[PDB]
């Protein structure tokens, strides 16, 4: 028997369209959702969707057969440069699904293990940073993480050294990725486009010195370049690749930094979990540097990873369309091509999962993750459209981690109240402390 959904408030004509216009729509979108339930219509001039926020209607969401990944307004925006890349093309266009299956072999455990050294060899770079500041000196997270992020995916997928460690400027490479981007929210356009050639120069120089290179590679780039698909019997062409390089270069680090960011600010605030992740990083780490099988032993960093995804999931929601006409949650019918919003943060403080504590930082609730019901926990998407990077993301951000937990001791020493900036991203805007060294050599 059919419902009515709730709608939140409205303004004549623009609809619900001006409660978007704030720098934190995310944050008004989950507090519309603990006004108005599982479910909310939210309609713009010539728009409508709908935004889910329980378990129960998102597993269905989740359904392949009956929805499947939507473009959102700001994928949308993203494809004038990500073009038909991985996160960027619908699911039926041809170049999806053949870069799929030629780049799913770069993220394989033996992939995984052939990126371990040069993910070792930034976070050494970080430890160092930290090591060589001076007494009283503070540190700058969310900066610092996306310094350790970008020359991550640089070095590992590309052979690309961004060298962001050496810099207290930002990457001309980030700032025109920004400035371009914005540049459609006279002269700016010498500027825009100054940007571009950034860009374009960027992608360039990877391609061409991979070629001017004698060196044999099996990274992320090789399979670009030389990877064939096994179903259409195709290499990606030239036009696609350039998409791809542009592709994972943005997606394989910003993310990355708001989770590690995350996480360090709920370890500050929670001093016990912290201690307990410490002991965990002492007992395990025994060597100068860290190896593959010891991150894969970090059991209880990686708790504190998805507990931080839990809270703060740094892609915070997904569209989906209805691929034909069906009735969701046997209460609200949807006609062919109505779009779904997923608010992740919302489905991860979902009472009739999680408990009543859902707002408690406690690691602990992933000690056995068979309990989770299916479709529960989503940080890295849905399906066949789900995160490829996922194990990349999580293996670095546990190196990390673990080799931040054994070399400093942390001090929350503004007492740092929690100011989360959104752009493609989410992160904890101004987020410092300082960490002291436990004089451990590497
Ligand atoms: C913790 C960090 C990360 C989070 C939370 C995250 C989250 C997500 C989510 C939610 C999606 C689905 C997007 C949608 O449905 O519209 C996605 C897709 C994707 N991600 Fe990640 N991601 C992370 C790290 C990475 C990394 C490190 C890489 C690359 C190495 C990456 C590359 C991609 C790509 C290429 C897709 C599109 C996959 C496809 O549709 O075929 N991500 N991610
Ligand atoms: C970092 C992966 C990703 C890809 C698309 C949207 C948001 C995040
Ligand atoms: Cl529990």
């Amino acid at each position: 028997t059919i419902k009515e959904m709730p709608q939140p408030k409205t303004f004549g004509e623009l609809k619900n369209l001006p409660l978007l216009n704030t720098d934190k729509p995310v944050q008004a979108l989950m507090k519309i959702a603990d006004e108005l339930g599982e479910i909310f219509k939210f309609e713009a001039p010539g728009r409508v969707t709908r935004y889910l926020s329980s378990q129960r209607l998102i597993k269905e969401a989740c359904d392949e057969s009956r929805f499947d990944k939507n473009l959102s307004q700001a994928l949308k925006f993203v494809r004038d440069f990500a073009g038909d890349g991985l996160a960027t093309s619908w699911t039926h266009e041809k170049n999806w699904k053949k870069a799929h299956n030629i780049l799913l072999p770069s993220f394989s455990q033996q992939a995984m293990k052939g990126y371990h050294a040069m993910m070792v060899d930034i976070a050494v770079q970080l430890v160092q940073k930290w090591e060589r500041l001076n007494a009283d000196e503070h540190i700058e997270v969310p900066e610092d993480m996306t310094r350790l992020t970008l020359d991550t995916i640089g070095l590992c997928g590309f052979n690309y050294r961004f060298n962001s460690f050496y810099r207290d400027q930002p990457h001309p490479f980030i700032t025109s990725m920004v400035r371009a981007l914005d540049e459609k929210m006279d002269e700016n356009k010498r500027q825009f486009q100054e940007d571009i050639k950034v860009m374009n120069d960027l992608v360039d120089k990877i391609i061409a010195d991979r070629k001017a290179s004698g060196e044999q590679s099996d990274d992320l780039l090789a399979h670009m370049l030389n990877g064939k698909d096994p179903e259409t019997g195709e290499p990606l062409d030239d036009e696609n690749i350039r998409y791809q390089i542009i592709t994972f270069l943005i997606a394989g680090h910003e993310t990355t930094s708001g989770l590690l960011s995350f996480a360090l600010y709920f370890l500050v605030k929670n001093p016990h979990v912290l201690q307990k992740a410490a002991e965990e990083a002492a007992r395990v780490l025994v060597d100068p540097v860290p190896s593959y099988k010891q991150v894969k032993q970090l059991k209880y960093v990686g708790m504190v990873l998805n507990e931080a995804l839990r809270l703060w999931p740094t892609a915070p929601a997904f569209s989906l369309y209805a691929k034909e006409d069906t009735v969701l949650g046997g209460e609200y019918p949807l006609e062919k091509g109505d779009e779904l919003m997923v608010l992740i943060p919302q489905l991860h403080r979902d009472k009739t999962i999680w408990g009543d504590d859902v707002e408690e930082f406690r690691p602990e609730r992933f000690e056995n993750p068979s309990a989770i019901p299916q479709h529960a926990f989503k940080p890295f998407g849905n399906g066949q459209r789900a995160c490829i990077g996922q194990q990349f993301a999580l293996h670095e951000a546990t190196l990390v981690l673990g080799m931040m937990l054994k070399h400093f001791d942390f001090e929350d020493h503004t007492n740092y109240e929690l100011d989360i900036k959104e752009t493609l991203t989410l992160k904890p805007e101004g987020f410092v402390v300082k960490a002291k060294s436990k004089k451990i050599p590497l």
